């Protein structure tokens, strides 16, 4: 009933005295710790350290509350509050009651219209047809390194369509140089939090190759801008809106120190997480050969043309039913983290003081046998034929609410029409047995995931 029911205590894993629990996160796989810890504890538990205490949550039952937005709103966990030293105030790391948060909101929403979204579509396939391209262009036993490869399509990507600016990752045979400071930045970020003396001068390399990468990320938005000031443009992109928009509210654009903020923002928030999706969808798909061959014979039968139209991307039903999929069992941005507006009182049993923080921990979530049965760990994306029979806030993955994901049709889209394309030129092995290693650079990607894709030899 109403409150009938008594104050619950609030499970917590060992502690260590003054640290808490910080030394539990001595891994480079806290999101997939945390994990176990909750299989361990289940629906709720308390996790502290110095200057820190917030609640994870792994049901729907409290995630239902907590996305409740009369109740919370949007929360930096740390992980943000350390990434926000290299994305400012832009976007992601911002709070919702932040003035550059709202005006940067406003201007730039209109980038992520259905109007816009229709513009996108031949950027895609540009850089589709070139990933296709390279892997037509493969020796017999030659392989592909799936992240690397996903990643050289979400960037180039994410660069051309927001920045019209070529990145030409398909032209080099490493990871391009941002991608590869972007990768230490975040790693540091991760490491940031696992540190219990931040000015032990062992960090003191660390801190330097920190700026160092900081300005090569930098040097590339420089460049990115010198390249638009220099030219007339056909763009109406991301780009020009930074740059040109007004907010509706004051009148005022962006000014200079948040744009490049947004920019560094968007080229990572726009490829990183969807290459992991396609990493990991491409995993599943090899994992479980006869779910590829219906996604496979969708493909044949629905992108009839060269390349794809904006139309059939969006009658590969089955293809979105596989992205969906595996986004429930690795959700590439893996939590979110929310606060309390009031004092208040979650789930009936667990009382909460006005400020206190709650994180939402997304592959608990998505593994709620409550929800989606017993076979949870099972990769079938027939879950996803009925969207009424998943609960709200059961599924997750674009977080919620005012500050959910902006870029989501973006992604889906992107994602749909590349692994659509795939699935029509490719027959694909498993020829390793590769054994899942998830990554986590702050976002999860399965590490050294390798494939040999057999042409089907249709022309493009
Ligand atoms: C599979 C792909 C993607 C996933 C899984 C994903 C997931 C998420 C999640 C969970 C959040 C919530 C963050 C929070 O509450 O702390 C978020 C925010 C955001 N995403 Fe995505 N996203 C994806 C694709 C994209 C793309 C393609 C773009 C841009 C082209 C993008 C841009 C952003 C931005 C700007 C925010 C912050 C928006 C705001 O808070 O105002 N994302 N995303």
């Amino acid at each position: 009933r109403g409150s009938h029911m008594t104050i619950k205590e609030m499970p917590q894993p060992k502690t260590f005295g003054e640290l808490k629990n910080l030394p539990l996160l001595n891994t480079d796989k806290p999101v997939q710790a945390l994990m176990k810890i909750a299989d361990e504890l289940g629906e709720i538990f308390k996790f502290e350290a110095p200057g820190l205490v917030t609640r994870f949550l792994s049901s729907q039952r409290l995630i239902k509350e907590a996305c409740d937005e009369s109740r919370f709103d949007k929360n930096l966990s740390q992980a943000l509050k350390f990434v926000r030293d290299f994305a400012g105030d832009g976007l992601v790391t911002s709070w919702t009651h932040e003035k550059n948060w709202k005006k940067a909101h406003n201007i730039l929403l209109p980038s992520f219209s259905q109007q816009a979204m229709k513009g996108y579509h031949a950027m895609m396939v540009d850089i589709a047809v070139q990933l296709v391209q390279k892997w037509e262009r493969l020796n017999a036993d030659e392989h592909i390194e799936v992240p690397e490869d996903m990643t050289r399509l979400t960037l180039d990507t994410i660069g051309l369509c927001g920045f019209n600016y070529r990145f030409n990752s398909f032209y080099r045979d490493q990871p391009h140089p941002f991608i590869t400071s972007m990768v230490r930045a975040l790693d540091e970020a991760m490491n940031k939090l696992q540190r219990a003396n931040p000015d032990d001068p062992a960090y003191d390399e660390n801190k330097r190759q920190f700026q160092e990468d900081i300005k090569v990320m930098n040097d590339l938005v420089d460049k990115i801008i010198a390249d638009r000031k220099a030219s007339g443009e056909q763009s109406d992109d991301l780009l020009t809106h930074m740059l040109n928009g007004k907010d509706p509210e004051t009148g005022e654009p962006l000014d200079d120190e948040n744009i490049r903020y947004q920019i560094i923002t968007f080229l990572i928030a726009g490829h990183v997480t969807t290459s992991g999706l396609l990493s990991f969808a491409l995993y599943f798909l090899v994992k479980n050969p006869h779910v590829l061959q219906k996604a496979a014979e969708e493909a044949a039968r629905v992108l009839v043309d060269p390349v794809p139209s904006y139309k059939q991307v969006k009658q590969l039903k089955y293809v979105d039913m596989v992205l969906n999929e595996a986004l429930r069992l690795w959700p590439t941005a893996p939590a979110f983290s929310l606060y309390a507006k009031e004092d208040t009182v979650l789930g009936g049993k667990y009382p909460l003081e006005k400020g206190d923080e709650l994180m939402v921990l997304i592959p608990q979530l998505h593994r709620d046998k409550t929800i989606w049965g017993d076979d949870v760990e099972e990769f079938r994306p027939e879950r996803f034929e009925n969207p009424s029979a998943i609960p709200q806030h059961a599924f997750k993955p674009f977080g919620n609410g005012q500050r959910a994901c902006p870029g989501q049709q973006f992604a889906l889209h992107e994602a749909t029409l590349v692994l659509g394309m795939m699935l029509k030129h490719f027959d694909f092995e498993d020829h390793t047995n590769y054994e899942l290693d998830i990554k986590e650079t702050l976002t999860l990607k399965p590490e050294g995931f390798v494939v040999k894709a057999k042409s089907k030899k249709i022309p493009l």
